């Protein structure tokens, strides 16, 4: 994809989906996805 960022389109406190397929900007108090309803995990790569 465009604009080679190593990290996210997110920042610290705030968080994406564990898994790529969503990867859903959640609130931040977020245990679930807002998207998914998905819990909040590490996730592999
Ligand atoms: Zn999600």
């Amino acid at each position: 994809g465009s604009m080679s960022t190593k990290n996210f389109r997110v920042s610290d406190g705030d968080w994406i989906c564990p898994d790529k397929k969503c990867g859903n900007v959640n609130f931040a108090r977020r245990t679930s996805c807002d998207r998914c309803g998905r819990e909040k995990t590490t996730g592999p790569i």
